[PDB]
């Protein structure tokens, strides 16, 4: 209903944010070909996501502003820090596909993949990262606020990074690692590399643009968006196997990239000493037999249902966590979230 | 003699760089081998070099403040930054050495081509850029100049990547590329890709930890800093072919990589219709034979002794500007830059 009204309204924002980005023209004619490929990028992984988290840095501004507030200037910078995230998003996903040997993602083949792109992705990707702060420069340079964002955006991209570090130290391709497959790791990583941008960071951002710049306040709130943070990834994880690859717009490589995913590690605890030796064969290995011999046997311990157990016990916490800790902000804010992350 | 003297000095300011970086154990036990391979990121990668940019910031800051204002907390904050700009290199050639499929590089194999690290060198390259930002909020939080570091280093990141795409546009891997080596390209790209951040960056960021942030003021030094930039690209793209291998510890990759390098350029200039023919064949290829009969054809028009010929013309225009334009500033500080990088 929420994210459902203004995403359209969203969408259409993004036509400025290329006019914007791409105005230096007259000015600087020597590097319109640059300017031109960085349109050529934001076009093709800024656009195809559920602007999720975009849409989630506006319908906070909304709520969490006196409507008294919320004059024309005040929501041209609203969605312009929504796209903002959008763009780190992007500058992940596209370094990801590299480092993960993706192949299609938004339902189509990624970036880096197409020909006369290849490893011209990694330059890409960093101008997104790029853009976000050339945005805010723009849009927010004269508000009390603006230092708090850029430091958010930068201790959020440090903390994500840290969370991939752990991604792959934990995720060798050759090693069998599956010692090192514990739901401590696991936590640990999900809340690094996911929790915190796709969640603390929009909401985070939004509450310095309401004003709300309390590290108590913050604190609060990051303990509620730090679950749905954790949640959130352990349905990717889910969804990445057992997912539906035209409505996920992309293929999973968890198995084949040695991964650490939630099912790997619920497996183990499930293990009857024989299982860990089949797994052991299979896991981590591009093989198709090996890769299914694997989908068996998370099949085999009816892990899905288990999903289907978390996912009930974690909206169940989720909301405990709203109760315990929203105020004194609207919790419209986390529901709003939480419907539209659970099923 | 003047770098001479303070590079040990710089150099031994690195044991607390990554001290600090690295202080995090006790309070984060979960996330201490994301840690420990940030160790490991940076000793390898932000060490070798000729920490030039890093000393130009503290070199600077020294001739910029009254020595009764060069307290010990000023100088912790002057080689600070100074780390921080060889961070946002060591950032820069890691992501570039995959890009340019180099072998070597400060003497040793690059990073991404150690075996188990490949193309989590992407990951590891943003966290140095990451690790900048994170020790200016350290030792520079409480500054009136915090703010204006961190928006250069951004602004600074961007032009570097706006070259890099302009490299990148210009040198696709397959593509007879020669109509596009012209001289007014050339100039565009190394201004963006290599005279901002290695020139620009270290002397400004020492304006600014000196108080001194004047449109006009900062404007002189870039016109002085944007020659010595170009120059110094001039002398990379000379040197990736005549130079030393175990003086610039690095192989080149110009003629490989389709390249819009220095000489190509003049070579095009001078090119006999038949000539033209030659390189045509010969350029942008892997092939050694190839790549043989092009550094004939450099030497076939005795370009080795233009460059020599550039250098003069370039070290007196170069010094023109200085006269022209140094002041109020101490002309020690461009002086002692230009010793450093002509012969
Ligand atoms: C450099 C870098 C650092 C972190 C990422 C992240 C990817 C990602 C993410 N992507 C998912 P996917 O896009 O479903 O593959 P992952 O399982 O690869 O992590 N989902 C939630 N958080 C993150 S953070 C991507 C690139
Ligand atoms: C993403 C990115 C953007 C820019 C670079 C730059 C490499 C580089 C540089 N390296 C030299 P090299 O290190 O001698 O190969 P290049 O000819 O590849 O540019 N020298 C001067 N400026 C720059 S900027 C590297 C990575
Ligand atoms: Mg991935
Ligand atoms: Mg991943
Ligand atoms: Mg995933
Ligand atoms: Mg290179
Ligand atoms: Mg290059
Ligand atoms: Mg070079």
């Amino acid at each position: 209903d929420v994210y459902a009204q203004e995403k359209q309204d969203f969408v259409q924002h993004f036509s400025q944010i290329v006019r914007v980005l791409t105005e230096d023209e007259m000015g600087h004619p020597e590097i319109g070909d640059a300017i031109a490929r960085l349109k050529e990028v934001l076009e093709y992984n800024a656009i195809g996501g559920k602007y999720n988290r975009g849409l989630t840095v506006v319908v906070a501004f909304r709520e969490l502003v006196e409507p008294r507030k919320q004059d024309a200037d005040s929501l041209q910078r609203a969605w312009t820090v929504g796209w903002c995230v959008e763009l780190l998003q992007a500058f992940f996903l596209v370094a990801d596909d590299i480092m993960d040997s993706s192949l299609t993602r938004r339902g189509q083949i990624c970036w880096y993949q197409k020909p006369g792109v290849g490893l011209d992705a990694i330059n890409d990707a960093n101008l997104l990262e790029a853009c976000i702060y050339r945005l805010l420069k723009l849009y927010c340079r004269e508000q009390p606020y603006y230092l708090n964002l850029i430091e958010l955006f930068l201790q959020s991209s440090y903390q994500t990074e840290i969370g991939q570090t752990l991604d792959l130290l934990t995720a060798p391709q050759g090693n069998v690692d599956l010692v090192r497959f514990t739901e401590k790791r696991y936590k640990s990583i999900v809340k690094y590399k996911t929790a915190f941008y796709s969640f603390y960071l929009p909401i985070a951002a939004a509450m310095y643009m309401a004003g709300i710049d309390g590290e108590k306040e913050h604190a609060n709130a990051k303990k509620i968006l730090l679950e749905m943070g954790e949640f959130f990834q352990i349905q990717d994880d889910y969804l990445d196997l057992f997912g539906d690859p035209s409505v996920t717009g992309k293929i999973g490589t968890d198995i084949q990239d040695n991964k650490c995913s939630w099912l790997v590690v619920q497996c183990l605890q499930r293990a009857t000493p024989e299982q860990y030796q089949i797994l052991k064969e299979n896991y981590g290995q591009k093989e198709a037999e090996k890769v299914a011999r694997v989908k068996a046997l998370y099949e085999e311990l009816d892990l899905p249902a288990v999903f289907l157990q978390y996912e009930e016990d974690s909206y169940s916490h989720i909301m405990a966590l709203i109760e315990q800790y929203a105020a004194p902000l609207p919790p419209a804010v986390f529901l709003g979230l939480a419907r539209k992350i659970y099923k």
